């Protein structure tokens, strides 16, 4: 959807969080090579934790990110929406408390594909 966080309108996408088929947010979304993936790494990194919000829920999201690390998308749901807390985007890297505060979770906790990147999938020699 572009942009919709539904303005304008009561309720769009859904503001409560279905399944956490997201993705850990901070890097790039189509890191190329070395350069690409440090550099848009840092820019998406400025845009990540932003300011935080409740260090007492913290502890909901971590169990939460540990019940979901073990397949256990349901019990993740049951914690985050079973607070107050909700998404409309559906992310267990991610969660909206009710003060008003947004957490974004990094892949560094969940998973570290993102960290090479140019391995020889595609990525041979990038003279050009």
């Amino acid at each position: 959807s572009l942009n919709e966080n539904s303005e304008g309108t009561g309720v769009a996408l859904g503001r409560n969080q279905p399944l956490k088929k997201e993705k850990p947010k901070w890097k790039s979304d189509y890191p190329m090579t070395d350069g690409q993936l440090r550099s848009k790494r840092d820019e998406f990194w400025d845009t990540a934790p932003a300011f935080e919000g409740r260090k007492e829920i913290w502890d909901a999201l971590k169990a939460a990110a540990h019940a979901f690390e073990s397949n256990d998308h349901e019990l993740a749901q049951a914690i985050i929406d079973g607070a107050n807390i909700t998404l409309p985007h559906g992310a267990l890297t991610e969660c909206y408390d009710e003060l008003g505060n947004r957490y974004q979770l990094p892949v560094y906790c969940l998973a570290p594909p993102i960290n090479m990147i140019e391995e020889k999938s595609d990525i041979e020699t990038l003279d050009i």
